């Protein structure tokens, strides 16, 4: 049991040091960049929806979620609010096309 133990701290220590940022300063549609296809140059693009599995991972398994993620997930929250959305224009603005 003491070894079974060993292996789950072992496992959850070495996936436990990560990271992330959600930070931009692209918040717009870069279309300069392609033809015809607005890129929103962002950070939390896939970032969202990573660190809310993650952190409905660990909760779920009654694991200890670090601050800075919790931080970042209270953030990645009202983010997403919005990103879900955001979607609709710049769609139309590849489909006007």
């Amino acid at each position: 049991t003491k070894s079974i133990k060993d292996y789950e701290d072992q496992k959850i220590l070495s996936w436990e040091k990560e990271v992330e940022d959600s930070s931009q300063d692209k918040l717009k549609q870069t279309l300069l960049c392609k033809d015809e296809n607005d890129l929103i140059k962002v950070n939390f693009d896939p970032s969202l929806v990573r660190l809310l599995k993650e952190v409905k991972y660990f909760l779920l398994l009654r694991l200890e979620v670090p601050t800075t993620a919790k931080d970042i997930y209270t953030k990645a929250e009202t983010y997403r609010t919005q990103i879900v959305a955001l979607d609709m224009i710049v769609d139309n603005y590849n489909h006007i096309k």
